[PDB]
C-alpha cells in the first residue's frame, strides 16, 4: 500500500438519495458483503431510471468491513472515471449503511464469460484471438492507470474483471462481495484466505504488495485469458510442494491459445526479481505493437 485510503477525501457530489434505489437480484455475495442489481431513479438528468450495481455490507459485517467499504468508496472516488475501470456513479453515506453505486456491466465477470464462450471459440457472436488480445490490452491499460494513481489492486484475476458493451473490459474488486470460504481459488494461509496461485513470491512469503506484485498477477490473468478460463497450475494443489516449486523457479507452460508474444509477457511478469518484471505501461506498449501487426 502506497496511499492511505482513510486520508483520501469524500466528495459529497457523489451523494445519492437511497429512497431512489429499487434493489433487485444479487450479482455476488460473500460473508460480509454483496453486489446487488438496482434501478436508480433521477440519477439521469431527464429523470429516466437506470440499472446500476450496488455494493453494500450484510448485517453480519463488523467495524473492519465498515471501514474497508468507506476506504473503497474514497479510492473509487479518488481514481475518477477511466474506461477500463468500473465507473462510480454515486454513493449513500448518510441515512444508513454505505452503498457504493457503480455502472452495470452487461456480461458480468470475465472468468464466467470465458468459460461460457470456451466451446464457441475460433482463433481466426463467436469469441476470437482478436477479442482476447483486446481484453489483455484493456486490462494492462486499466492497470497502468491504477499504478499511475499509486493504487495496488492486490487481487488481479479474470474474476475481478467485468465485461460490458463493445467488448470493453473493466477492472473491479468484488472483495467482501465474494464467498472466498467456498471459492477453491482462495487457499487457507495463516489467519487469511488468499488467492495463492495469482500471488507473487514476495506477497506469499513476505506479505509485500507492490506495483511489481500486481504485474505478477497480470501474468496469471493472461494465462487464464488464453486458457479460456482455466484455473492456474492445473492439477497442482497449494501445498508445501507448491511453494517449494515456485521458489525454485517453476512456472506454467503456455495456455493452449496464447500467441508466443503473449507467453513472453507472462514469463517476464513471473520473473522472481520484481525489478526484472515489466511495468504495466511497457506491457500496454508491447501489446499495442502486437495488435498493429495483426
Ligand atoms: C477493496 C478495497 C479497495 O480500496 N479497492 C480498490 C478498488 C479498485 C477498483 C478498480 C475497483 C474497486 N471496487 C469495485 O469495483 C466494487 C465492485 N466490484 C464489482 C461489482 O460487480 C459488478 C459491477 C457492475 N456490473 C456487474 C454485473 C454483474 O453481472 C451482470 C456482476 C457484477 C457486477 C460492483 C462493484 O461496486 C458496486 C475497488
Amino acid at each position: 500500500s502506497y496511499i492511505d485510503p482513510t486520508q483520501l477525501p469524500y466528495d459529497h457530489k457523489w451523494e445519492f438519495p437511497r429512497n431512489r434505489l429499487s434493489f433487485g437480484k444479487t450479482l455476488g455475495a460473500g460473508a460480509f458483503g454483496k453486489v446487488v442489481e438496482a434501478t436508480a431513479q433521477g440519477l439521469i438528468k431527464s429523470d429516466a431510471a437506470m440499472t446500476v450495481a450496488v455494493k453494500m455490507l450484510k448485517p453480519s459485517a463488523h467495524s473492519t468491513e465498515r471501514e474497508a467499504l468507506m476506504s473503497e468508496l474514497k479510492v473509487l472516488s479518488y481514481l475518477g472515471n477511466h474506461e477500463n475501470i468500473v465507473n462510480l456513479l454515486g454513493a449513500c453515506t448518510h441515512g444508513g449503511p454505505t452503498l457504493v453505486i457503480t455502472e452495470y456491466c452487461c456480461y458480468g465477470d470475465l472468468l464466467n464469460f470465458l468459460r461460457r464462450k470456451r466451446d464457441e471459440f475460433v482463433p481466426y457472436d463467436f469469441l476470437t484471438l482478436e477479442h482476447l488480445l483486446s481484453f489483455s490490452y484493456q486490462v494492462a491499460k486499466g492497470m497502468a492507470f491504477l499504478a499511475s494513481k499509486n493504487c495496488i489492486h492486490r487481487d488481479l484475476a479474470a474474476r475481478n474483471i467485468l465485461l460490458t458493451h463493445g467488448n470493453i473490459t473493466k477492472i473491479c474488486d468484488f472483495g467482501l462481495a465474494r464467498d472466498i470460504k467456498n471459492d477453491s481459488n482462495y487457499v487457507d494461509k495463516g489467519n487469511a484466505r488468499l488467492p495463492v496461485k495469482w500471488m507473487a513470491p514476495e506477497s506469499i512469503f513476505n506479505s509485500v504488495y507492490t506495483f511489481e506484485s500486481d504485474v505478477w498477477s497480470y501474468g496469471i490473468f493472461l494465462w487464464e485469458l488464453f486458457s479460456l478460463g482455466s484455473s492456474p497450475y492445473p492439477g497442482m494443489p497449494v501445498d508445501s510442494k507448491f511453494y517449494k516449486m515456485i521458489k525454485e523457479g517453476f512456472r506454467m507452460s503456455s495456455p493452449e491459445y496464447a500467441p508466443a508474444e503473449m507467453y513472453d509477457i507472462m514469463k517476464t511478469c513471473w520473473d522472481a526479481d520484481p525489478d526484472k518484471r515489466p511495468t504495466f505501461k511497457q506491457i500496454v506498449q508491447d501489446i499495442e505493437k502486437q495488435i498493429s501487426e495483426s
